[PDB]
């Protein structure tokens, strides 16, 4: 059928060429997309052509992007291949774009989430030139109806000076009612609303995006798929991680400090994550209910299993199988799932109301319970902090799981001082690895060092940091946080000279 | 007339001495007081004195110490002074007790101020044994009216086995009345109920705090003073790094990004707060609001002028001529002053509602723009977070306000690398020393050290800085945020070695070529 309900809006068809044309150097370009779903992609690679033509003949050319988390090949991968982006906010995960950021080739801030609507509406970012939107459909009334992910849509649209839409004919149709776009001050100048949201089934606002007509410049009717997930399994490390875990909520459980149908979770990117919700696919704990950023497999799987009663994000990340069993059953699914804008999914004053449980991976932890989330011996970016900072600080519970080490035994995740932090001490109380679980809640530092250590940190590292530790504590600057400055970050440093941190 | 308006109450009465056996070792303790105000004083002071008997005898006496935050002599410093605590949190400014937490004596948790309410509940300091709180009065139906501070008292209330009051009779009666205590579920078990707070000066419950009377197990008359810390006037310094910040407020307001009213005020605890709050009673911008931790000397001011219309904190934070004016005229004051819980005054949802401007001192930051407050070296404490965590990472703006330098010189503020994290990058917007100010809205990591070296690092030390940036580029394993690890922490380690961060000029440095 037609995509385009509007009739008037049908005459503002025409070519990805023509629209990319709209976009000039030098502006700052807010797109959808997050977590490799809904991101625009037939004007990107136009633009992108266009941007390497333009530098051949010595002409600059570069745009600021800004969009809801990451996006794919098609848009992060071929603007880096391009060498045309300048300036990226707030998450990527395509290696082009990451080896140009490693590089100092774009530069890159990777704010919470669930603030970037807001600072956009600030005009941390500048001027909004363009928006570039991914959409399922046009409602007849107008309406943009997004695709797999809401992301920052909304407020990009409210923005920018021009809009132009992709309708992508690729996209299922059905998705047209799973989302809840409020038309409340969530982001905009304070002083904001209260969002009236109590529970996490809870709808407040409408299905389409809403934008002035007048402002949209182009519409480019399109036909290509996003990303998907990687199919595999999770290993016996994961499963040891779940397993761990599961037991600890189950304790919990019978001493009544969580409900037996626990809280509202908050599941993060990555693998060690599938593991967890396979976990809880075939576990004790039932009626449970996501808050989270993401759909993920393991959801889908626990929506289907019915363990799971409903679940509330801002995107989907599926592998092709997940889609596939998806797109098949939308009717079923589509009563189940709630996509909202990522500075609701992302509130934290949603998420401490609700009290939600989250799970998050990390690169490392410290010895006594930082985290890094982003930045491989300190100043190599892996992805971003996302919205892993959102949930920590704002949960009822605040959980990160790990691999004791990385890199076939080479690195420790558990290190005497982290590289870089993202999350402070007093925004994790347990960690989890396949070696135990460490339960932080009411230790000092010094506390917090005895438990992560003998719990969580693997055997061939173990005695090289219980050797710090008993040497920090005698000689220290202070006592507190003991410390040897010296040797603080050796072990990273003894990485980059030898490709291990065993010594030899 | 008589502070306890509740006869039945009355026969509870008892001396400091006789209500202090009632804490035994090992047990859990919740007590009023944050920020210098408002913390039991008697009580604390007979207990020590007990505990000291006891350890001479080898006999151990150690209870765990939770407050609202920081106190007073009284209390932190007599317990530090008679080593009788064996775990601490969330917030100390008291010597004695730091000294005991940087030597291990004492153990101690940093809780962010705002949730300390709901970690409480949730059993992490585990059950509360004696809840112990000041009170200017008791009300006919038993309400316990605080004194100088709310801070985590009707949490401790609720949770405690056993309850203690002292009734302070050196607390102003017209205190009752200013303070907001609410029944909600802010802390409690989810899902907590919406904080329903849309304006600054938006009171949501009453005057006193509830217990049930079975649970008081004795109140103690008192007549005591809080600890009125000394009023440090700004100096040069701060005044320079007030004159920035005025000028950037200024700025923000020309290009309409701020209205003229700026938007409610969080001034951190510090001595450059005094420098901003003198420059903004002084400055051009009319009808200020406060919704903050605290309430300083600054704020009294711009109030008692009309400067500040409204100002909401969890607690007062005076000099001695400051309760003095108060106290003459705490009849007007209680007019422009709202006290709540500090799991409202502190709540991310309403401080983000309301957009709040967030102003925090800092011990140092690193050239990306990474934030200390608390560990010197990375291990030795000062104070704590506090709040700065709650209000950094919610508000509108968050701005740190510091010397560039400290110790006469011999420290940089700026630094390669800070030795501990307290707010990541995406929680500082804005930095300020006595230097200049640097904005670093919408930049990557690179661009924010270029901004703070040029801006607010300390011209002794900036070269020094550069040399550093200039060859991590060069160097670092990735370019993203560019370090040398072999370099990062030297800076506190020569410190730490020789008493200075500055290189001796015997021996060669890279930027000094
Ligand atoms: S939506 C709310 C939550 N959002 C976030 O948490 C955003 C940030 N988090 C992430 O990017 C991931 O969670 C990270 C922290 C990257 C971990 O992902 P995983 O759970 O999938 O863990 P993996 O074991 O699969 O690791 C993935 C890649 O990361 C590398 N890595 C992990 N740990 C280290 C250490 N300590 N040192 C170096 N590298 C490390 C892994 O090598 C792996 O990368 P490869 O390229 O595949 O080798
Ligand atoms: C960080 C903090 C201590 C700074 O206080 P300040 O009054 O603004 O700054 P000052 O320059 O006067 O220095 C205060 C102390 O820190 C020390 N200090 C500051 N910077 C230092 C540095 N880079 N290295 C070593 N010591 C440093 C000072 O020497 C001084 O210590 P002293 O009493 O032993 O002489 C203070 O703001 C704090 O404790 N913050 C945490 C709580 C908070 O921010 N709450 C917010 C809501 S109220
Ligand atoms: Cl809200
Ligand atoms: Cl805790
Ligand atoms: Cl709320
Ligand atoms: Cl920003």
């Amino acid at each position: 059928t037609e995509r385009i309900r509007n009739v008037a809006l049908r005459s503002k068809v025409c070519p990805a060429e023509t629209a990319s044309e709209l976009i000039k150097h030098g502006d700052v370009v807010g797109t959808s997309g997050f977590t490799g779903a809904g991101y625009p992609k037939e004007v990107p690679k136009a633009l992108a052509q266009r941007m390497e033509a333009a530098h051949d003949r010595g002409e600059k050319y570069q745009i600021s992007l800004i969009t809801g988390a990451s996006t794919g090949p098609q848009l992060d991968g071929e603007l880096a291949k391009a060498n045309g982006v300048y300036f990226r906010s707030p998450f990527n995960t395509d290696a082009t774009m990451r080896n140009r950021i490693n590089a100092g080739e774009t530069e890159y801030f990777d704010n919470h989430l669930g603030q970037v609507a807001g600072r956009a509406v600030q005009g941390n970012y500048g001027k909004f030139n363009i928006a570039l939107v991914e959409a399922t459909a046009i409602t007849e009334d107008g309406g943009i109806v997004p695709t797999s992910s809401v992301g920052n849509s909304q407020t990009f649209l409210n923005l920018a000076e021009k809009v132009i839409i992709e309708v992508n004919e690729w996209q299922n149709p059905m998705l047209e009612g799973i989302h809840d776009i409020w038309d409340g001050n969530v982001s905009g100048v304070p002083t904001r609303d209260i969002v009236p949201i109590v529970r996490a089934d809870q709808r407040v606002g409408g299905p389409v995006l809403r934008v002035n007509p007048d402002k949209i410049a182009a519409i480019v009717r399109t036909n290509d798929r996003d990303r998907n997930a990687p199919f595999a399994a999770p290993d016996e490390t994961a499963k040891a991680i779940a397993g761990y875990l599961l037991d600890f909520f189950g304790h919990e459980v019978k001493q009544n400090r969580l409900p037996p149908s626990l809280l509202p979770l908050q599941s993060g990117v990555g693998n060690v994550a599938n593991a967890v919700l396979e976990g809880l696919k075939e576990g004790p704990f039932e009626n449970l209910v996501g808050y989270s950023e993401v759909i993920q497999d393991g959801m889908l799987a626990m929506l289907d299993s019915g363990r799971m009663r409903i679940a509330s994000a801002s995107s989907f990340s599926l592998s092709p199988e997940a889609a596939e069993e998806i797109n098949n059953r939308m009717d079923f699914f589509r009563s189940k799932i709630i996509l909202r804008q990522q500075d609701v999914s992302n509130s934290p004053g949603i998420i401490r109301r609700l009290g939600c449980i989250a799970m998050n991976g990390m690169i490392e932890a410290d010895i006594y319970g930082n985290v890094n989330s982003t930045r491989v011996m300190g100043s190599k970016m892996m992805n971003g902090i996302g919205g892993s900072g959102d949930f920590a600080r704002s949960s009822y519970l605040s959980i990160f799981l790990s691999p004791s080490t990385a890199k076939g035994g080479k690195i420790s995740a558990i290190v005497p001082m982290a590289a870089h932090v993202d999350h402070i001490m007093q925004d994790a109380q347990i960690f989890v690895t396949e070696q135990g679980l460490a339960d932080l809640r009411g230790l000092s530092p010094v506390q917090r060092a005895r438990e992560i250590i003998s719990k969580c940190a693997h055997p061939d590292y173990r005695p090289m940091l219980q050797d710090y530790f008993d040497r920090a504590l005698k000689n220290s600057f202070g006592k507190h946080t003991p410390h040897l400055l010296t040797e603080a970050l050796s072990w990273h440093q003894r990485f980059i000279d030898t490709g291990t941190m065993l010594p030899s």
